[PDB]
C-alpha cells in the first residue's frame, strides 16, 4: 500500500489502472483494430512500470457504446474468442495480468436477447480466471441482460481478486459481497459519464474503507458523440486513502503497489475498524461484561435483508411505494420505458 | 436542499446539528447540570435560527463517556426520565424537535447487564417519539449492550426520520435499512474520536448519495481525558452534496434547510441514480428488449446477505476464515477481551 | 436544485454545459461545418441525457477567435442566419433550448465598424428569443464593438433566463442588473483563457450566492494557436454550493437539474441571506425599533454609483487618477493601443 | 503581497488579523474589562510580529452581541471614549494601527433609537483617523441603526485604507464603492455566525480579485450562547489568492505582508484584468478599430444602477414583485418584524 | 503506513501526536504541574488507544515559551531532572515510548549562558534514549543556545527514529542528514506559530518523500499571550501521503500505524523514487550504457554544500550578498538584535 | 509575484510555462518539424500574452523520449545547432527568452557514450545564455548520461535564472545550490510520468518556500506510447504560495508576472523565513545574549554533507546500507541493470 515508484516487490502487486479514451466504432473490424491498440498499450505501459502485475481498462474500451442496436449484436463477443486472444497475447508478452471489457458479451439466446456487458481477468499466462458479468446495467439508458453473481479469484501474488462494474459500485452489497467472500482487491472498470463526477470518486473511497479492502477503478476519458466520461481512474488503500488518482485526461495511467502482507495483517489484527469482523460480532464487549459468551451477536438485524432474502416481491412493492411504481416516469419519458 | 440561510419555509425542515464539546462527567448530579446546559443552548440557538425546526446533539453529549463502570451504572439513565424532561422542556420552550443521546440508557436487566447506548427523538410538544439503540457498539472499547431494531418516525413538517449511532454509520446496511423503510432524513449522532476523521466525513457523504437520503451528523469536540473528537457536524444532500459542514471547534454550529418536496420529487422522477429504486429492479431495460417483462429482477444476487439471514453462524465462521476467529488479538490485548 | 441524475422533472429544468474544444478556423465554409458539428453534439448529448431542457455552448464554440481582421469580417455572421438555423434545427429536433455564440455578429455598419460578440438563446421550437452583445468586451485583445443591454427571457419550464458573456462576469454589476431584472438563471458563456482559472471558478460561485441565481458557465477549452481556454464549465446553486463542474477536459461535459420552486421559495421567504431584497431595505429592524417605519431604507448610500449614472465621465476621471489616463502602458505596449 | 514571516519592510503594511473569541457580557463593567484584554493581547501580538503595522480584530469582539435590549443601551459607547482610549493606548504602546468595534455606538438620539455598528481606524499616535458605521445591519436580527457613507483614509505607510463591517461584505457594491474612492485595503470586520462559513470565505476572495484591492478579513469564534462564530480571519491579494487564512479556532491570528508598491505597479500598468480601469473604459479597442476613440465607453449600461439612483422606491417595488412585499415572512415569522 | 484503527501489530509502531495547547506559566511549580497533566494525558490516551507505542508532545508543550528572561533561567530544565522523571513514569504506567519537550534545558554555563531547546525519546522502561538540542532556533525571536548533532535511535519495535524541532524542519538539510543515518522515523516537535500554517503542513509531507522516511509532527495549539500556534499535528507516510492529520484544535489528537516491513521492503526494492538511494548512485543507467561500470557517479556535484562543509565563512560571505550583512534589518529592528 | 493578468511591467517578468503534449517521434526530419511547431506555438502565445519575458517548454519537448537506443543516437542534436537555431528564431521575433529541451545533447565521446538530457535558455536577442545538462537522469528507465554542474544568469530584467530537469527536482540539494548561487527563479523541466503527481505538485511548492525562491515548472502531458505524463506546469511565489497551476491537460498554459523587487526586498528584510541567511548564522540571538558576538553559527552541522563532500565512497557506502547494494533488485528486474 504505497504509491510513487515503478517497482515492485514480492510483497506488492504493482497496478495499473488506465483512463482509456472512449472508442467511438461501428463494426467488428473497428474493434478489432482497438482491441490490438489495447494491447499495443499493455505491452508499452509494461516498459515503462517494471513492477506492473495488473493492468485495468475502462468497462467499454474495447467497444466503446453501441448505440445502435444492430451494430451492438454484431460487434456482440465470444468469450473466449478473438478480442480475448489479441489481451492474452498482450498479457503473455508484458508478463502482466490484466482486466477487459467485452460489451456486448453474446447472451446463450443471441441474438434474440440482450447480450452481457462482461468483465475477464487474464493472468500473465494468457488464460481466462474470472469472467464477470454485470449484475446493475446502467439502467434505464443500458439495455445489457444483468448478471447474477460475484466471483473472487487468486490473482498476481495470490492477491485475492473481484471485478464489479461501473453502475454495480453506487450499491454497497456488491462491494460487501465480494469482500465477504474474501477479495483482497476489488477492480472497478467504468465508463461513468457525467454528470455524477464527484460522487463516484467519493463512492470508491468510502467503499475501500467500508469493506477494508483495496480498491481499483478504471474510468473511460473523452466525448463519445453521446456522453463525456470523467476519467479519475484511482487506486485506492483499505484505510480509505487514495493511493493515486488520475484526473479527467485521455489515457491517463495510474500505478501503485498494494502489500499482500500489509492488509492480511490488518483483517487479522485491527480493532476498532476490522467491519468486516464486527458486522458478525456485535456488541462483543457488552456480551462478555453481560456474562453471554465472548463472540458478541452474528444475527442479521435488519429487517430490509431479511425481507429481500425471503421475499424479494414484497421488498420491491415497498420500495415502489417510497419511490414510483412504473420502470419509466411520464415526465421524463424514455423510448421503449413504460410508464404513467 | 439548500444553505446560507437561518429562515425556513413550510416546504423546508432547519436542522440544526451541534458540535457539542464533550463532557468530562462523574456523579448523576454532573449529568443533570450538563443537561440543563444543553436545553439551554436548545432555547439560545432558537433565537439566532429562527427557521430552526431539528437540532441534533452529538452521542455522548449528556453524560460524557463513562470510562468507570461504577460510575457507567450510577448514572445510568431512564427514558422517559429526568434528563429526557429537561431536554422535553427546551424543545417546547424553542417550537423545535430535538436529537439527544442517553449513554447508557438503564438495561431491562439493570445494573446486572450493560447499559444501552441510545438517542431519542422528542417533538416539538415535548413527546418522544422514537427511541433508538445503538446495533453496533463501537468494540471494543465500548461495552453498551447491542440493540437490535431501526425506526422511522414522521418527523416535523413530516419529514421521515431514522436515527443511527456513530460506529452504526461504518456499515452500509443500516443507512439502507432506515431508507428502504422509507427514512427521507438519517441522523447519525456521534463522539467520534480521531484517528478517523477523514474517513467518517466521506462516509456520511457515500451513505446520502448511495441512499438518496438527507443525512445529519452531529460529532462532539474537544479533549475528554481520553480522546479527542473531530467535529464535522454536517448536513448533506440527497445527492450527496455537502450543505454545511463544521470544523473541528469546540460548540460549532450548522444550520441547513432540507426540500420535503424536493425529496419525493427525486425518488419519484429520478432515474439513472434512483438506487433504492434500481436495486430491486435490475436490468429492466434489458429485460424488456429481451421480451422478459418491465419490471426488471427483484432477486437478491448477493450469498452473502442470504447467507447471513439464514445461517448467521455461517457467515459467522466465513468471517473469521478471512478476520481472526477470537473478539480480541494477543497482538493488541485488552483487558477482558479474550484471544489467542 | 440537485445534481447527478440524466433525468428532469416538471419542477427542475435539466441543464448541459459544454467544456467545447476551442476550433481553429479561417472560413465560413469551416464555421458552417463546425456548427454542424455543435447541432450533430446537441442531438447526442440528448440521447444520453432524456431531461436536458437546456445546452449551453462556449462563447467563440462557432467561429473560435478570429485573429485575422480579413476573417474576422468575412465570418461576421447575421442573426438571425445560416448558423442559427443550424442550430434551431438541433434544438427542435432534440426538444431543448440552446445558448449559442456567434463571434462576431455583423454591426449594423459592417464592414466599416467591429463586428459584436453575441449570445443567442433558442428555444425547443427553433425560435430566437433572446439575442445578447457583450456589454464589456475583453480588451486590450478583443477588438468586439460593445453592447448596452441585458435581457430576461421566459425560458425552459418558466424558467427566467440572462445570458453574459465572458469578461462580462468580472463585473458583479452586470449579474445584479440580471438578477434585478428578475433572472433565476444567469448563463455566462465564455472562452475564456488562462491564467485566471481559479479566479473564474470563484467568481461564478460568489455571484451565485451574492444575487441570489442558478448560474451555468460554458468555457472553452483546448489550445488553439494563441491562448489555452481551461474549461471548468459549471452548474451552481442559488446557496452558492456547486452542483456539477468540469476540469480542463476537451468537450466535457456537465449536467445539473435547477427547481423552479426552489428559487421562487427562497426568494420569497429566506430572511437573513435575501440578498436582492435586503439591498432595497437596508437596517429594518433598526428602522421599526427606533419608530421609523417598516420598510428600511431603499436609498443607494453609495456615491460611486451615484456618480457614475449622473456623471460617467467624471466618474471616469476618478477611476483614471487610481489607475492609469490612456488605455495603453508604455511598460506592455500593443500595437494599436495608444498610451503614454 | 507576501506571507510566511513575522517582520515588514519600508515597502510592506504587516497586517494581523484575529480569530477573536466571541465575548458573552451584559455589563459596561464587563466591556471594559474585556477592552483591556484586547489591548493586553494588541501589545502581546506585537512581541511576537515585529513587522505588525496594521491589526484588525472583529466585529462585536469589544462587547459580543448585546441580546438584551437594556443592556445594549447601557452598553453603547461614546466615540471617542472610554473603550477607544483604552485601543489607543495600545496602539501607542506597540506602535501599530488598530482597527476596533464598538456595538453599539450612541445615536444622536440616544437612547430613543437604536445605536450603530461601529468601526474606528486608530493609528499609531492613538488618533482615531476614521469611523465607519454598518449600511447593511445583518437583518432580520441586527436591530443597529444603518449608516449612510463609506470612507477612505490613509493607513500606516500612506496604504489607502476602508472599513466595512460583516453583513456588508455580502453586497458587491460596498467593495466597489470603496475601491473607486481609492482605497488600496479594504477590512471587512465581522461576527459571521455559522451557516454561512464556505460563503464568506469564497466572498473575501472574490472581491479582492474584482475589485482590484487587499483585503483583510478579522471574523470571531467560539459560541455565545446564541451563535457560533466560524473564524476563517485571512488577509488576501489584489489578485484574488489568498495570503494566510485562520481555521476555526478560538484566537487564531493570521498575518502577512502588504506590498504598496505591488498594488499601485498593478492598477497602473495592468489590462485584461484592470476591473477598475476597464468598467469606465468599455470595449475600447473595438471603438478605436471603429474610428471612435480612443477611451472606450463609460456610460453605465445597468438599468438597476440607473434606477435605484434615480428612483430608489421604484427599485424596492421592482425588488419586492421578485421576493416578497414586507420585511417578515409569515412562514417563518419573527417577534418585531411584520409580514403577511 | 495505514490510518484509522486504534490498534497496531507487532509489525506497525502505533503512534499518537498531540496538538497540545500551548501553556502561559512564569513558575517552577507551574511548570511541574504541566507536566504532571501531560503524564496524566498520555496515560489516559492509552487507554483509548491500545496500539500506542508512541507518543509525541509539541516543542514547549511542558514551560510554554518563556517570555520573560529571568523566568526563562529559573524555569530551565536539568536532564534528566525532575520533568523527565515525571514523563518517564507515564511511559512506563502507559508501556509507550514518548517525546517529550524541555525549553529550555540548562546549558554547561548556566546561567551565563542561554539554555538548549531539547527533546528527550524516552522509552517504555522510562529510559531517556536521545536527547536532542535544536540546531536552528527560531530567529530572531528564539534565544535558545544551538545544538550542533543529530542522533538516530532504535525505538518501539526497532523502528529507527531521530528527533527535530520547529524551525529546523525549515531546512531540508537536517531530514537528509537524519535519513542519511538510517532514520526511519523522523519526529518534528514544534509550536509553530501562525503566520506559516499551510507552508508548515507542505514542508512535512516533502520531507517525507524526499527523503523516503516516516514523519510525525507535533504541534501546539491555542494562543499564549503572544503567539497563536496553528496545530495539524500529522503522522505522514514515507511516500510523501497523511496517514492523519489534526485541525487547529486545542488537544487534538492524531494516531496511525506505522509499518516497519513496509519502509525497509520501500527502501530495499523501490527503484525510481529511492531518493537515498539515487543521490549516491547518479546516472547509473547511462554509466552502464556508456561501459563505465555499474554502479553511477557518487561525487557531491553541487559547489554549496562542496563550500559550505570547506570554508563556511565563504558560504556566509556569499549568502550575506545575497541577502544582508548583518542579523538584523533597520527596516523592522528587534531589540538586541543589530542592524544598519 | 501576482497572477490573473496578461501583461507585464518594468518590475515584472511575464513567465509562461507550457503543459506541451508529448511528442512521439523517430526521425531527424520529425524532430525538426515539432521544433517548428513549438516556435509556432511561441510566436502565437506571444500574440496573447503581450507581458511575456519568458516562455519555458518541457523536458522532451522537442524529441520526446527515443526509447529506441538506434533512434536515440540518430536524433541527438548539437548545442547549438538546427533546432536551437529554429527556438531562437522565435524568441526573436516574439522579442521573449524561451526554456527549451534537447534529449539527447550528443555527448563530447559520440556515438559511443549516453548523450545528455539538456536544457537551453535562449535569450530574445536568440542566444544561448546558460546550457543545463540533467545532473540526475531519472534511473533506471533513463540512460542519458549525467552531467555536474548548476548555473545562475542574468535573465530578463535582470531576473536570476538556473534551469533544473524533472527527477533532479526530487533532491533539496540541487534547488538549494542555485538559490546560494544567487537564483531567483528555478526553472524545472519535466516529462513527469504518472505516477508521481501529487509529490512533484508539492515539491515545487516546497522547494520555492525552503530556498525562498521563484519556481516555474513546464511539465509534458499526453500519453506516448509507453507513459502518461500528467501536467500541472506552474509558477509559484517565493513564499511558497501557487501562482498559477495547469491540470493534466494537453497543451494547457500558464502565465503570471513575478515582481524583481519583491524578492530582493524580501531576501534583504525578511528575518523569520529568511532561510537561504538562517542556515548560515544559526542561533544568533542566543550567541548575543550569551555574549559570544552577532553572527551565529555558520558551521555545517550535518555529519552526511561533510562525509558526502570528503568521502562520497563512504557516504555511498552507508546508504547502500540503508537500501541495497547493487543498483537493481532482483524482485524487478531491469534488463541491462544488474542486481542479486
Amino acid at each position: 500500500m504505497r504509491h510513487g515508484d515503478i517497482s515492485s516487490s514480492h510483497d506488492t502487486v504493482g497496478i495499473a489502472v488506465v483512463n482509456y479514451k472512449m472508442p467511438r466504432l461501428h463494426t467488428k473490424a473497428e474493434v478489432i483494430e482497438n482491441a490490438k491498440k489495447i494491447a499495443d498499450m499493455v505491452v508499452g505501459m509494461k516498459q515503462g512500470l517494471p513492477g506492473m502485475d495488473l493492468v485495468v481498462f475502462p468497462e467499454y474500451s474495447t467497444m466503446g457504446i453501441m448505440y445502435d442496436q444492430d451494430e451492438m449484436f454484431a460487434t456482440a463477443a465470444s468469450i473466449p474468442g478473438e478480442e480475448t486472444a489479441i489481451f492474452a497475447e498482450a498479457c503473455k508478452k508484458a508478463d502482466t495480468w490484466g482486466v477487459f471489457s467485452l460489451t456486448g458479451e453474446k447472451h446463450e439466446d443471441h441474438p434474440n436477447k440482450a447480450p452481457y456487458n462482461t468483465l475477464v481477468l487474464i493472468n500473465n499466462k494468457g488464460e481466462i480466471v474470472q469472467k464477470y458479468r454485470k449484475i446493475i446495467p446502467w439502467c434505464p439508458i443500458e439495455g445489457w441482460y444483468p448478471g447474477d453473481t460475484t466471483y473472487v479469484t487468486e490473482g498476481p501474488k495470490g492477491l485475492k481478486i473481484s471485478l464489479i462494474v461501473c453502475d454495480d459500485g453506487n450499491y454497497p452489497e456488491i462491494w460487501r459481497d465480494c469482500a465477504m467472500k474474501g477479495a483482497e482487491l476489488i477492480v472497478r472498470c467504468q465508463g461513468y459519464m457525467y454528470p455524477a463526477k464527484e460522487q463516484q470518486i467519493m463512492m470508491a473511497k468510502a467503499m475501500a474503507w467500508a469493506n477494508n479492502t483495496y480498491v481499483a477503478v478504471a474510468n473511460a476519458t473523452g466525448f463519445d458523440g453521446v456522453y463525456s466520461y470523467f476519467g479519475h481512474s484511482a487506486i485506492i488503500g483499505f484505510d480509505g486513502r487514495t493511493l493515486g488518482e488520475c484526473g479527467t485526461e485521455e489515457n491517463g495511467i495510474q500505478y501503485a503497489e498494494v502489500s499482500i502482507s500489509q492488509i492480511r495483517d490488518f483483517r487479522k489484527n485491527a480493532q476498532s475498524q476490522n467491519h468486516l469482523f464486527k458486522l458478525l460480532h456485535r456488541g462483543y464487549t457488552g456480551l462478555i461484561n453481560s456474562g453471554e459468551g465472548d463472540r458478541g451477536v452474528a444475527e442479521c438485524p435488519f429487517d430490509f435483508y431479511r425481507t429481500w432474502v425471503l421475499d424479494a416481491e414484497k421488498a420491491r412493492e415497498n420500495v415502489e411505494k417510497i419511490t414510483r411504481s412504473t420502470v419509466g416516469t411520464a415526465e421524463c419519458p424514455i423510448q421503449g420505458i413504460p410508464n404513467e
